[PDB]
């Protein structure tokens, strides 16, 4: 029943009609990659915890009294801008703001999109340690302190084999499972898309 489709293809309740981002679906769509991560019994299960926190201080800010500017990114980029409850330049008072704590999620919606096209697209050579880390070093590494990097590279040669992955995403064979990227992915990839330019247009994109 559950299966790594499923959760790929829920991304599309992330954009409306007007492509608002809209944060419920995005939580709900993170804690199945969340479920999906932990049912790989690897070791960056470790790791699940901070998306965890992460999506509680977005649920947190959505149960709050000014929910309704939270109900999408755009909304949220808005209010906490024009609020000053962002910040921008240092960790300051406000070290766990929306725009802050999504950033964070964004940059591993990126990792995992690069992780998985890189999957897709691989021949069936290829080793699952080494698709993570190039897509690692393109994108979420330059944001993690040293120690951090370090570990995860380690880490990544643990991991299970090309088929095993796949297989392990339930949706059948090695064959199956590439067609399902394939169809699957461009869901993920436009909530990126959509995020990553109303990041970078209100140059967020480096928020501490
Ligand atoms: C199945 C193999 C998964 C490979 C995942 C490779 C990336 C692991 C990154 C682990 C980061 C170390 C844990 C804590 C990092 C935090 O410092 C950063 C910054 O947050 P801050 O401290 O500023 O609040 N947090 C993050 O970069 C978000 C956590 C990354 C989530 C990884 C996505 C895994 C989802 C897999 C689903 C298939």
């Amino acid at each position: 029943g559950f299966n790594l489709k499923v959760v790929l293809v829920s991304f599309k309740q992330c954009l409306d009609e007007k492509e608002e981002v809209l944060l419920d679906p995005y939580i709900a769509s993170w804690k199945g990659l969340v479920r999906f991560l932990n049912s790989l019994g690897t070791i960056f299960s470790f790791i699940s915890k901070d998306v965890v926190s992460k999506l509680r201080i977005m649920e947190r800010l959505r149960g709050g009294p000014q929910s309704e500017h939270y109900r999408s990114l755009q909304a949220m980029v808005a209010h906490e801008l024009s609020n000053r409850l962002v910040d921008l330049e240092r960790r300051s008072h406000h070290p766990e703001s929306g725009c802050r704590t999504v950033l964070r999620l964004h940059r591993a919606l990126h990792w995992l999109q690069l992780f998985l096209e890189g999957l897709r697209t691989s021949p069936e050579d290829a080793r699952t340690s080494a698709l993570c880390a190039d897509s690692y070093n393109a994108s979420l590494a330059a944001y993690h302190p040293w120690v951090v990097r370090r570990a995860v590279t380690v880490a990544f040669c643990t991991l299970p084999t090309r088929e095993v992955f796949l297989e392990a995403m339930n949706v059948g064979p090695p064959e199956q499972a590439v067609q399902m990227l394939g169809e699957a992915l461009p869901f993920i990839q436009r909530v990126y898309n959509v995020s990553q330019k109303l990041y970078a247009e209100h140059s967020l994109l480096d928020l501490p």
